């Protein structure tokens, strides 16, 4: 799939979302929204904002 680096901490606020640390590498589930991004992080998936996280080519 599609993966992402994760450019700064994240903690969810709200249940659809997911946490993530600065440097985590995610798998990226669905990017159809441009503000929040549904990504896979070691075993859970939610959202986290977009603009958090940098697709790797």
């Amino acid at each position: 799939k599609e993966l992402v680096l994760a450019l700064y901490d994240y903690q969810e606020k709200s249940p659809r979302e997911v946490t993530m640390k600065k440097g985590d590498i995610l798998t990226l589930l669905n990017s159809t929204n441009k503000d929040w991004w549904k990504v896979e992080v070691n075993d859970r998936q939610g959202f986290v904002p977009a603009a958090y996280v940098k697709k790797l080519d």
